[PDB]
């Protein structure tokens, strides 16, 4: 595995180069989830520690008609654009308006070469066999340009990037290798305890509001308090103990055996937001909620940021607990699909799914919003969704993203596009 | 005092509903030097709070030639400009374009309103019979619109760019406002002491690079730890203790009589880089080096650009100081004067005044340029710099400025003539 690296590092250092030779404007792009925020976090860090300005722009997807602006700002002064988690789909776009630009992107790649042309270097695993969905995330790619300037601390965020793409169990490939710098320069230490543990908040409260796992039955203040009680765990702690945790741990899986993920590898992180589990939580709520630039403060530690993050964290967790407990799962196939806020439809989808796909989506104006989430087993078995969302290009949308998690876009054929999306999943399956 | 912050609030309540109500691009352009780079930082903070994304630009001139740049931006998605330090003195091409704009400045102004029109608000101390030049500094004026937010913490780099600005002693006005609110929240402490404890350095390392004062028998590290050993000083210790003050004080006098020139207010702040005068001078260092987005990430408190920033600062301490010995000081009956590189005239000028006014200049084209330099007390006495000056429209151009700081144009052939002129004038205003 340290044969990858070295392909790799030829790139990051052509793309070191680039950044240090450049001495005009410099445009990063991002997304809004926890793993585009945090990318954010690392391409600041890292321009400021190089002396570069730049422009921060967050954008919910790079579409076409955010790709025609943009171009608009290359007519007089054209920056050098860093595009983080995106890029890599729209490269032709890219080419066609002829940006002068770095692609770091994890999305599965339309052009498999690194060094597109004269004026665009993509940085993309799987152009070297790294699978995007379950060995580096966003995040890891900003990071592995930082080391080349030697910002190990940065590697923290990359953690936090980790985590909020669903990439930490099982730790794989180069992201095990980004935890293990991370904490052989110190940044970070590893300690296995309870779910819980992670909020510093009362128990009943980490209880009722958690999500991984969801466990519909305690998830209100009163039955997760009265769980606790009849046990003889004080709720009103806001730690447990290796006595309380054992507990706790045997009353869930008695009345609840399904139930997976109650231990886990926490990551203590060099990060005001020490816990790197809640500073990936507080990064979602936040970009969900539309703070970018409170987000990308968080990641810069800054206090009043990280004051309003934690705010919106538990005003986030509580809307999502209601939203929950609303929502109405509807069958089709071999897709289960569902309507609910803008916010929240991806999160929702990854919770529920379990046997088969998920795709939820909302009504924004004119046209549908859709996410959708498989399982590490489905796309084993072949699913691949970023070929079954993109035939939103039959009902004049567009859509794309991972095997394991994609979105789409148009319109009012919502229904019209669900069965499409289920026949799909018929034949890869 | 209350009573004037009750009026600037209502241009600063404005201010906050306007950035509050912009979803578009923001430009911030701010200046180079410690005032400046502060402004950003302060700026930079506030608007990340508020769920602002930004675009900074840091720029040495707001000439009519940037101004025609940015405009450039303005003709797709009109940003809200944001100018720190700059902005007053050019507001009519601001108007000219027609900018969505705030001006944040300390400079006089060219236009004494704080509503110029519908798109452009501009908070200037004059206009409210401030003093920007004693009383406030634009790190100051950033900080004014900051608190509208109950951002308290940003006091920290409003105190930084009232150093930078040397508006420190004596601390006036609405900068005194600014400390004592810092103080009460409990982001500054404030301490008496010797102007060599806020490096956090070997004090024979401190002592040998000091500029203020600038002690040229001293400024060694063989010097400065030979003193120091000889007055029974560990050299190598990085705090003087309040015997060790007392035993270098008595014996500097004799090389250094001006002894009050060594004992400052100190401001430990809440910053990673605590002492503010020590955050100062390492702004100043990354500003003169160009390391402007550094400058920033200092400010907000990155570890390596504060680590970039504590180097770049002993470089330039250290430049400064070889700069120094370089220069070949002659005299006159009443001034010093020495011929230096065009970069920094006045810079070396301020430094090397101890007794007598101090002038520099640099010959340029067939030009000759002056830089003049005295002190508070050399002025108290009669020392009147701009009239001195002033005697140029007499060899063929002109000169003026300030009491204590003043320049001066004068034909490269004139320049003995000029010098003769200058310190006889000055030898009259001092009996």
């Amino acid at each position: 595995m340290m044969e990858k690296l070295k392909e790799i590092e030829k790139v990051t250092k052509a793309i070191k180069e680039k950044i240090l030779n450049h001495y005009g404007y410099i445009r990063v792009i991002t997304h809004h989830d926890t793993d585009g925020l945090s990318s954010g976090g690392i391409l600041a860090k890292m321009l400021m520690r190089t002396n570069k300005l730049f422009h921060l722009t967050v954008v919910e997807h790079l579409s076409k008609e955010v790709i025609e602006k943009l171009a608009k700002e290359n007519e007089v002064n054209k920056p050098l654009f860093i595009f983080a988690d995106m890029g890599s789909g729209q490269i032709e776009e890219i080419i066609k308006h002829n940006f002068n630009a770095i692609i770091l992107d994890h999305h599965p790649p339309v052009i498999k070469d690194s060094f597109i042309n004269e004026n665009i270097i993509q940085l993309n695993p799987h152009i070297f066999g790294v699978d995007g969905s379950r060995e580096i995330t966003a995040s890891g790619v900003c990071y592995l340009v930082a080391r080349e300037f030697g910002y190990y601390d940065l590697s923290v965020l990359a953690i936090v990037g980790i985590i909020g793409d669903m990439q930490y169990n099982p730790l794989l490939g180069l992201n095990k290798f980004i935890v293990n710098e991370a904490r052989e320069y110190r940044y970070v230490k590893i300690m296995n305890d309870i779910v819980y543990n992670i909020y510093d908040v009362e128990i009943y409260k980490a209880i009722a509001y958690c999500t991984k796992p969801y466990i519909p039955d305690l998830a209100s203040e009163g039955k997760a308090f009265k769980f606790l009680k009849d046990i003889g765990i004080d709720p009103n702690k806001k730690q447990l103990d290796d006595t309380d945790k054992k507990k706790l741990l045997s009353a869930i899986i008695f009345k609840y055996p399904k139930i997976e993920n109650l231990l886990i590898d926490r990551y203590l992180i060099e990060h005001k937001v020490r816990d790197a589990f809640l500073l990936s939580e507080m990064l979602n709520a936040v970009g969900r909620n539309g703070l970018f630039a409170v987000g990308i403060g968080i990641c810069l530690e800054d206090d009043e940021c990280i004051k309003i993050g934690n705010q919106i964290l538990w005003e986030y967790k509580k809307n999502l607990i209601n939203e929950l407990k609303s929502v109405k799962l509807k069958k089709l196939n071999n897709i289960y699909y569902f309507e609910g806020k803008k916010g929240m439809i991806g999160i929702i989808a990854s919770i529920l799914v379990d046997d088969k796909p998920v795709i939820g989506y909302h009504i924004e104006g004119d046209i549908a919003k859709f996410s959708a989430r498989g399982n590490r087993d489905l796309v084993n078995r072949g699913l691949n969704l970023s070929v079954a969302m993109a035939v939103a290009k039959e009902f004049g949308g567009n859509g794309g993203g991972h095997d394991v998690a994609s979105g789409a876009v148009v319109s009012k054929d919502k229904v019209q596009e669900f069965l499409k999306r289920v026949d799909e999943i018929i034949g890869e399956q």
